[PDB]
């Protein structure tokens, strides 16, 4: 399959709204949305191209539904999969743990064989520390709907263009 499986979690709905934007931005290239509150870890097996969305909560912690699946990721093999990440977070209120959730998820998924695509520049954010940092870039798209909502659509448009190349669409 060349459809993209987008698996997101949300507590206050912001990550879901951004997920819908990414689906729209992919245009006629199909992206299928999956809320992880309704998923089983084995649903991840169904795609070769995955997009993982998660907000960071409670000072550096996973969104609740994602924590449930996280615990079972050693039950899946991500070899042969290309995986991109996005997150929502607040760089002003949580400057020391900005986007940690996607960094925790990517470290596990890459341990299990997934190959990360979609690295994103840190220019234009004001933060101190992040578990999503990888040699000076973020592991994936960092969105901030609390402080930088006006930038979200442009950031998504750019990242989707990069993803279509990295997924070979
Ligand atoms: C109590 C609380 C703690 C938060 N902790 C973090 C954090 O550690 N890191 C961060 O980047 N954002 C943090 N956020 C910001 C949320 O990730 C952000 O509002 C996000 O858009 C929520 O996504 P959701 O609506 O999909 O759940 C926190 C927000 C609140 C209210």
């Amino acid at each position: 399959s060349k459809k993209i499986g987008l698996f997101y979690g949300t507590q206050t709905g912001k990550t879901e709204s951004v997920a819908e934007i990414i689906r729209d931005e992919f245009g006629n290239d199909v992206v299928t949305l999956h809320d992880v509150s309704q998923a089983e870890v084995t649903d991840l097996n169904d795609y070769q191209y995955l997009i993982i969305g998660c907000p960071t909560w409670n000072i550096g912690e996973l969104q609740s539904d994602w924590e449930g699946l996280y615990s079972e990721l050693d039950d899946v093999d991500f070899n042969g999969k290309l995986v991109a990440y996005f997150g929502t977070g607040d760089q002003i209120g949580y400057a020391d743990n900005f986007q940690d959730a996607i960094g925790i998820l990517e470290e596990k998924i890459s341990q299990r064989g997934g190959k990360t695509v979609g690295y994103w520049s840190t220019d234009g954010y004001d933060f101190n520390d992040s578990k999503a940092l990888r040699n000076g870039k973020f592991v994936g798209l960092a969105l901030d709907e609390d402080n930088q909502s006006d930038l979200t659509d442009d950031r998504i448009k750019s990242w989707v263009a990069q993803l279509k190349s990295e997924f070979g669409l």
